[PDB]
Formats: C-alpha cells, structure tokens, sequence
C-alpha cells in the first residue's frame, strides 16, 4: 500500500536552482 512504484535502480533527483 505505502510502497513506491518504480523500476530496479536507485538514484536521486537532479535540480539546479533547488538545494
């Protein structure tokens, strides 16, 4: 229920103006 959809592979975000 409280999982998280996505495909194998971990990664982070990629901002420029944000922290």
């Amino acid at each position: 229920g409280s999982g998280v959809r996505g495909d194998f592979g971990s990664l982070a975000p990629r901002v420029a103006r944000q922290l």
